[PDB]
């Protein structure tokens, strides 16, 4: 099936816990995969205008590890629950992708999660201004704009709203699309 095929591809890129103990400032992100209308989509958040870092920008759910978290996957799930109301029984964490190094002292660990078909997002307005889906295939032929620095523009055909996706978020989206969609019979 489509979902069994996705998880089997993703598992080949799992680095597991190999880099998780190193002494960094630690953050995790959840890359949430949703099946709709026969195809896979990624779920994104628009950050609230009130936040200090990157107000109004597109990112994946996530945040800073705290002393309650059992492991880095726990950080990503705690934060996803707080931001969009995703409950633990509604996500299967399939793997841990390559971590992102920034600012010389920070390590961001990305997890890919498969989302239950009955989940519906409940954006928390203190943290999240908007939630939207993008079909995974978009990231193989994006609409690119140069600010020189590459920015993707995605327009939702439901309502005509345009979103800008850039930086680490855009880089991880492309990576997941390659893993799952490369070399597939039609
Ligand atoms: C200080 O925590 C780091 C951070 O960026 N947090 C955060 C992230 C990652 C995503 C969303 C949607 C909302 C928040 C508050």
């Amino acid at each position: 099936s489509m979902l069994d095929d996705a998880k089997a591809r993703l598992r080949k890129y799992d680095i597991g816990g190999k880099y998780s103990h190193l002494p960094y400032n630690k953050y995790s992100v959840l890359l949430p995969l949703v099946a709709k209308e026969g195809k896979l989509h990624l779920l994104f958040t628009v950050r609230s205008e009130k936040l200090r870092r990157a107000p109004g920008e597109v990112c994946f759910p996530g945040g800073k590890r705290d002393p309650t978290d059992m492991d880095d996957a726990a950080t990503a799930l705690r934060e996803a629950q707080e931001e969009v109301g995703l409950r633990p029984h509604q996500v299967e964490v399939v793997c841990c992708l390559v971590p992102c190094l920034i600012d010389t002292d920070t390590l961001i660990t990305p997890f890919v999660g498969l989302i239950d078909h009955n989940f519906q997002a409940q954006p928390n307005p203190a943290e999240v201004k908007d939630v939207f889906l993008v079909p995974l295939a978009y990231f193989l032929h994006p609409q690119v704009h140069d600010q020189i620095n590459h920015i993707f523009e995605y327009t939702n055909p439901e309502d005509g709203v345009t979103y800008q996706i850039k930086g680490m978020t855009a880089n991880l989206a492309v990576l997941v699309a390659f893993i799952i969609l490369e070399k597939k019979p039609t």
